[PDB]
């Protein structure tokens, strides 16, 4: 088995807070575009018409292999939205596996709060499941096509590396790079194939249990989404966590506006008091019954740096109304394997994650845990 994907390592770039993107080409001849890797979506969409924030776009009339599906589509995100027309064309991933597949493409022609100013990406690659793709489930997502058409295993892995202003990382398509992690890989089942839904069974702050019905941890749902920057948490859980994180960091008090992400905090260049902030742990349901494992992040993860003579950051743990979102603040600590064939998601300490001399993120297990099925929410 291949354990070294030399060509795919370091194929991701991005700017802090604006997502990670991979270079792709569409059309004949190939048109190069930077695409946002978003495991919280299932639509492959690219800018397909002029827009001030786009350095370049997809020109359908210049592609021989272009085909119009003669159908429209729009997609509402959390705050940004776009509208386009469906079609298909050949697509590639230069620094990915050497193959060219035909996939569905939403040519974006109208958008709002979508493309960012100077983001450097021009499209979005939703890697989730068909179940949530617009217009409806019959529009086969990109990864699904790539799989049926080539001999690439049904699985991709992601190592997102923060920093402390250009992020990086690698998206290994079809396999697992042993160079990207240390220790062992722990798997949590994928509850349902729509978003990448998992189940959190216990939460800890510097070792101290949050002590809540574990149903509150997955209230609505919990998903791994590289398309979200923060560690979004349900209203009730978010409340408990900030109280705890505040008690733990009490050596220094901060304006209520910090804990709300509204305002950032600063410290003399390189004197950030990391040690005063607690570590955060999430126990995920493991594969064997009554077994769970633990993933732990550091302030370096949830205190996202933001562009003086100081190092400033903003709190990256926000409240959410739609369940828990394990955003980049979570992901950046691990090498995350989206083993789709075996309906599970693996976590391992990331070999690039940002940390100081004394602490490191971690993944430990197993922990004898009972009654985990009831940690999941149902309609
Ligand atoms: C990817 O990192 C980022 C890049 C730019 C901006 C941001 C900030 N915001 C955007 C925001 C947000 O809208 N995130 C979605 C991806 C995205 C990024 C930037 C612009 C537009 C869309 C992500 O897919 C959300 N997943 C849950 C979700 C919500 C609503 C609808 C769906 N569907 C239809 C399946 C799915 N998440 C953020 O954290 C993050
Ligand atoms: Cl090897
Ligand atoms: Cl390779
Ligand atoms: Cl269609
Ligand atoms: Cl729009
Ligand atoms: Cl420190």
């Amino acid at each position: 088995k291949k354990g070294s994907f030399v060509e795919m390592v370091d194929n991701l770039r991005g700017k802090s807070g604006q997502g990670y993107y991979v270079e792709m080409t569409v059309g004949s001849p190939p048109q190069t575009l930077n695409i946002l890797v978003d495991t919280g979506s299932s639509n492959f969409a690219v800018g397909a018409a002029p827009h001030p924030f786009l350095h370049r776009y997809y020109q359908r009339q210049l592609s021989s292999t272009y085909r119009d599906l003669r159908k429209g589509v729009y997609v509402p995100y959390t705050q940004g939205k776009w509208e386009g027309e469906l079609g298909t064309d050949l697509v590639s991933i230069p620094h990915g596996p050497n193959v060219t597949v035909r996939a569905n493409i939403a040519a974006i022609t109208e958008s709002d709060k979508f493309f960012i100013n100077g983001s450097n990406w021009e499209g979005i690659l939703g890697l989730a499941y068909a179940e949530i793709a617009r217009p409806d489930d019959s529009l086969e997502p990109f990864f699904d096509s790539l799989v049926k058409q080539t001999h690439v295993p049904n699985l991709f892995s992601l190592q997102l590396c923060g920093a402390g202003a250009s992020v990086g990382g690698s998206m290994i398509i079809g396999g697992i790079d042993h160079s990207l992690y240390t220790g062992s890989l722990w798997y949590t089942p994928i509850r349902r194939e729509w978003y990448y839904e998992v189940i959190i069974v216990r939460v800890e702050i510097n070792g101290q249990d949050l002590k809540m019905d574990c149903k509150e941890y997955n209230y609505d749902k919990s998903i791994v989404d590289s398309g979200t920057t923060n560690l979004r948490l349900p209203k009730k859980v978010f409340e408990a966590a900030v109280k705890s994180i505040k008690a733990a960091s009490s050596t220094e008090k901060f304006p209520d506006g910090f804990w709300l992400g509204e305002q950032l905090v600063c410290w003399q260049a390189g004197t950030t008091p990391w040690n005063i902030f607690p570590v955060i742990s999430l126990y995920l349901m493991g594969e064997v019954t009554n077994q769970s494992f633990r993933i732990t992040i550091l302030p370096q993860q949830y205190l996202r740096p933001v562009e003086s003579q100081d190092d400033c950051y903003k709190f990256a743990i926000s409240q959410s109304s739609t369940g828990t979102v394990m955003g980049a603040v979570i992901m950046e600590g691990f090498y995350v394997v989206f083993d789709r064939a075996r309906k599970r998601i693996g976590f391992a300490v990331s070999a690039c994650h940002v940390h100081d001399e004394f602490r490191t993120a971690a993944v430990e297990g197993p922990f004898v845990t009972l009654d985990m099925e009831d940690c999941g929410y149902n309609i």
